[PDB]
């Protein structure tokens, strides 16, 4: 029986994500929700946490105006990420893929939208989970 | 005193105006967080200040960028009659910039009251970004 | 009168640098500035005579940075210092979690740093060190005397 | 099949450079992938005793462009090198185009017909990063080589 071990609620201008680490039988893995839905194992999880910083670096010295991306293969999974900019303002865009196993096949690509505002938040609740739960 | 140019950043749930101006004199920024505070919460910057403020807004950025999960980090500010008191800071709602501003009442007296603005940390990449655009703009070369 | 001779951008990583030579009737220099966030407070300014001798340091900090081998407040692992013409070029060789740079601090030079330093600083990512050298060697081969 | 056990991503320009340390039923090995600007991708496979002699060679190659000094005008590689291992060569070339000097690295098999794109399996690294990137396989080494 999966069982979530710890909820978190990261506030970005009018979005929500939660940030639930579950573990299963299986093992202990991340879910993230927009107010779509990735999963990721928490080995993915700290590479997610790392880019982050990465991307919150470029970020922070763009000054006034894809602008920055990642490619991730990870266990049948494939995760893009692009910081990029649109009228209302800077966003991350993180989409997963299944590129092999059960799933493939799709109408269910998982994709979330994070304001560039919010990556330091949602990056400091991620590098909690870890701190917290490990690998 | 024209109205050169405005610039609104909006930060979580609160709305900040940057103002460009000219008088004899020169040109200077006013930035007004919009609530019931009126001119309490409203500051003046000349455009040589403005400089030394965008550079120190550049040190709170790097300071909260690398706080990780948890007064944070203060600076200060005075040019001609003015101070400026910068303090990132976090309460139970979250991480923030309070930059308090006094006028000296004279030679080593400072005011009874000042004007204070509270930038939530999420929204100080923009606001750096909105004054860093008015200041290349509203007097350089 | 400032006449405008030549120009080179050097793009490194997610920085952009600007050298451009001029000439007014004292001689013949260089203005290097950063582009981005920080403002013309990453501006600075070298006659020919120390943009050559600017050059030289390059060629002893790019041997060391490419004798770090991996990494590992921030870690300053070489320091220089020129001064000449009144003003003083601290450069020193730095990183952090996010890389390896070499900061530049240009300030007018009275007494053992006496008065206000003017303080021009720019960064360059450690891995286009030998791009702007390059750029600056050419602009000195080009523009520079003997 | 293969256990993914480190990766790290080298940005030089506006191309990246992932060096992923995986391990089969047979051995430990790197994957060096390039993506570039458009979308391209193509990738290098090195032993991890073949990675110590290229993170040699980079050395080399290191040298010689921090000491090359500004592009001149024409009148071909700058500078060659060649490394064979078993059933893999590898065609190291320091070259330069209009945007800047960069190191190919052209991967074909030894005996085989070979299979694929020369281009899907050859590298480009502007020769700005040449540093970094023998940096970050330095670390790699360290960290999941025996050698």
């Amino acid at each position: 029986e999966t069982q979530e071990l710890a909820s978190k609620r990261v506030d970005i201008q009018n979005k929500r994500f939660y940030l639930d680490v579950k573990q299963n039988a299986k093992g202990r893995f991340l879910k993230i929700a927009e107010v779509s839905r990735l999963t990721l194992s928490m080995s993915v999880a700290v590479e997610f946490r790392d880019y982050l910083g990465d991307f919150i670096e470029h970020y922070a010295q763009l000054g006034p105006s894809a602008l920055k991306s990642e490619f991730l293969v990870r266990e049948n999974r494939k995760y893009y990420m692009d910081l990029k900019e649109n009228q209302r303002g800077r966003f991350l865009r993180i989409r997963q893929t299944v590129n092999r196993g059960p799933g493939l096949g799709s109408t269910q690509g998982q994709t979330i939208a994070l304001p560039a505002q919010g990556l330091i938040e949602f990056r400091d609740a991620l590098a909690k989970l870890i701190d917290d739960y490990g690998v």
